[PDB]
C-alpha cells in the first residue's frame, strides 16, 4: 500500500499570559491546555472521523500575541486552524470560517467605583478624552479607533492582570487609565480579582462570541459547528466552563 | 446578447400567525415584514454585489409552519434560504449553512407568579409530570422530548398569545399548563402583553441564537455573516431592534 500518510491538522493556539484560564501553554502533552482547549477536544471527539493533529502555540509568551496576526497565519496556510479564545471580528469573517460561537462575548468598560459618576459607559469614557486600557493582541483597540472615534493615543495597552489593576488605581491623572475596555468573559476573571473596587459601568455595548477559525471552505468548520450544538444541548459547555472558570471572590 | 437571465434568490419565511413583529406576511410589497426582514434587507444592502430576490411566504397563515420544514424547503432546493425567527438547532446545522447569528436566544420556563414555589425552573418542571405548552411549529418540542426527557403527552402545542395566556392561567389541573417552554425573545414580548401575572422562573436553560439558512456551500452565507457583523459593529442591529420591539408596559 501507498506509504505516505497524512499531514495532521495544525492547530494554533495563542499563548496567552493573562487569563491563562481561557488558553495557555501547558508543560505537559498535548503542551495546551484551558477552557477552549477542552470545548475544542470535545467537540473533535463527535465528528464522524478521526482528525489527527498537533497543537502549535504562537506568541513569545511574553505579551499576549496579535489574534488578528494568528487568524492571518490560517488565511497564510501556515496552520489550517485558530483554537482559542478567538473573537469573530467583522475583518477575520472575510477570511476564515468561523464556527458557530462556542461562548458569546462583547465589550464592557471596567472603572473604580468611585470614578462610576464621570464614568458610566463608553458614550462618556469617548467624550472624557481620557486614556483607555486594552490587553495586548486584542481586536479592541483597532474596534475602539475605528468604531468608537477613540484618538489612537489614548489607548494604552496593559500586560496581565497586575497592570490591569495598577492601570485602574493610578487613574488618568497619575499615570493610568479611566477605565479599561475589554471583552466580558475576561473582566469576569478580573473582578473575581480585585476586591470590589472596580465594576463594569453601563451596557455591554457590543455582542459577537468566540469561535474556531478555519480556512474559507472548510468542512470541519460545519462539522464542528454541528458538534459545538450537540455540546451546547448536552450541558457539556456548561460543565466545561465550570470546570475552568469561577466567578465567586471573597468582597461579594 | 444572451437573452436568458439569471434565477432570483428564493426566501422563505414563515408566515407567522403569532409575535409577528420578528417576521409575518405584508399587504404591501415585499409581501413580508418584520425585524428578521429589515436585518436580511440591511445585510443584503451592505453585500459587495446585488442579489435579485424575491420573498415566499411558507405555512397556511392559521397555525406557526413547522420551521424544520421550512429549513428542508432550503436542502431540497426549493429556496434558496430561510429567512426569519429561525433557531440554530443541531439537526438543522448538518444539512444548511447558517450565518452567524443576528440575535442571541435561549430557552426559558413561564409561570405564574402564583405557582413559582413549585415551578421555580425546567428541573422542577421536568419532575412536576405536568403538561407543558409551546408554539406550534417550534423546535422546543423535539428539544424537550430527547434533551430533556419530557413524554411526549405532556406537550401541548398552543395556536398564539390569546391561547398562551389562556393555558397558563386554567394551569395543570384545569385544562391548561403548569408552564410554558419557549425561547426568550418571544417571552420578552408575552411578558409585555400579560399585567404582571406571568415570570420566568430559573435559569435561561439553553443557548444559541437565529440565523439566515442558506444551502450548503453557499458563498452568500459567508458574504451575508461578515454583513451581520457589519451591522452589529454600526449598532444597527440594536436600531433595528429598537424599531420593532418594545418590552415597556404599564404594570412594571
Amino acid at each position: 500500500g501507498s506509504a505516505m500518510g497524512s499531514k495532521p491538522l495544525r492547530i494554533g493556539v495563542p499563548n496567552r499570559v493573562s487569563y491563562t484560564d481561557y488558553v495557555s501553554k501547558d508543560k505537559n502533552p498535548p503542551g495546551v491546555r484551558g477552557y477552549c482547549i477542552d470545548v475544542f477536544e470535545a467537540a473533535i471527539e463527535l465528528l464522524p472521523y478521526p482528525v489527527p493533529r498537533t497543537y502549535i502555540l504562537y506568541g513569545d509568551g511574553k505579551r499576549n500575541p496579535s489574534y488578528d496576526n494568528l487568524v492571518n497565519e490560517v488565511v497564510a496556510d501556515n496552520f489550517d486552524v485558530a483554537v482559542g479564545d478567538i473573537t469573530i471580528v467583522t475583518n477575520r469573517t472575510r477570511y476564515v470560517d468561523f464556527t458557530q460561537p462556542f461562548i458569546e462575548s462583547g465589550l464592557v468598560v471596567v472603572a473604580p467605583v468611585k470614578e462610576a459618576g464621570t464614568i458610566e459607559g463608553i458614550d462618556s469614557l469617548v467624550t472624557s478624552n481620557e486614556p483607555i486600557g486594552v490587553q495586548d493582541g486584542t481586536f479592541a483597540r483597532n474596534y475602539l479607533i475605528n468604531e468608537l472615534n477613540i484618538l489612537p493615543s489614548r489607548i494604552v495597552p496593559l500586560k496581565d492582570e497586575e497592570q490591569y489593576l495598577s492601570a485602574l488605581q493610578r487613574g488618568p491623572n497619575a499615570g493610568g487609565v479611566a477605565a479599561i475596555v475589554d471583552e466580558l468573559p475576561y473582566i469576569e476573571v478580573l473582578l473575581t480579582n480585585s476586591n470590589c473596587k472596580f465594576r463594569t459601568v453601563g451596557q455591554e455595548f457590543t455582542r459577537t462570541g468566540w469561535g474556531f477559525a478555519f480556512q474559507r471552505d472548510s468542512p470541519l468548520a460545519v462539522d464542528m459547528s454541528t458538534a459545538i450544538l450537540q455540546l451546547s444541548e448536552e450541558g457539556e459547555l456548561e460543565k466545561i466552563h465550570r470546570k475552568w472558570l469561577n466567578y465567586k471572590h471573597e468582597c461579594s
